């Protein structure tokens, strides 16, 4: 499958793409401020992701720091990236048919919109405001909006035992973004996509 991901925003970012044990494609690669760059997902990848980092540096083999969605301090993510990271998951051709969502479970740090470029589905976006209306008890320092389960590591927030409900601060994230997870339990807002399609995720849309 094809996933085109095309960075809109003013501002540079590094796209990270990974399966949580291996790297999606290459896993990462520079966008600056409308760059695209077009990865290759293998069919049946379970649980992938894809997000932006922010303020980044990488010396000449790759390796360094990035302010949002740090993945080990490699260009090339091979793992999950550090909240607080806007998430594009999806699964591709589980019986028969790809699922598709975003979520702000992990936090927020880049508006993100993930559409199909095939027929047969909807995309999903995020691209209200998120950073800029953060409670201030979920304000990362190191830049963007946490989730509450990263900052306040309650059973709760983080529904460890399968049992939570929503929160003040999840309602903020699903009053911002109706269409992305807030918590883990939220009522679901993946959608269902012919399997085998392809797709495009472009940071800052709007």
């Amino acid at each position: 499958a094809t996933f085109e991901i095309v960075n809109r925003c003013s501002y540079t970012v590094w796209a990270a793409a990974s399966k949580g044990d291996a790297a999606l494609d290459a896993g990462g690669r520079q966008l600056n401020s409308g760059e695209s760059w077009t990865i290759n997902v293998e069919p049946g990848t379970n649980g992938g992701k894809i997000w932006a980092r922010t303020d980044c540096y990488f010396d000449d083999s790759g390796s360094g720091i990035c302010k949002t969605g740090d993945c080990g301090g490699l260009l090339r993510c091979k793992r999950f990236g550090r909240p607080p990271t806007t998430l594009a998951e999806f699964s591709l051709n589980q019986y028969g048919k790809d699922y598709i969502d975003i979520s702000n479970i992990k936090g927020f740090n880049v508006p993100m919109n993930f559409s199909p470029t095939t027929r047969g589905c909807r995309g999903v976006r995020c691209a209200a405001d998120i950073v800029g209306q953060c409670p201030a008890k979920l304000k990362a320092p190191g830049g963007g909006c946490n989730d509450a389960c990263t900052v306040f590591q309650t059973s709760e927030y983080c529904c460890t035992t399968g049992k939570c409900g929503p929160t003040e601060y999840s309602r903020f994230f699903k009053r911002l973004c109706p269409d992305a997870f807030s918590y883990v339990l939220d009522k679901p807002t993946t959608v269902t996509c012919p399997g085998s399609s392809n797709y495009r995720v472009t940071f800052c849309p709007t």
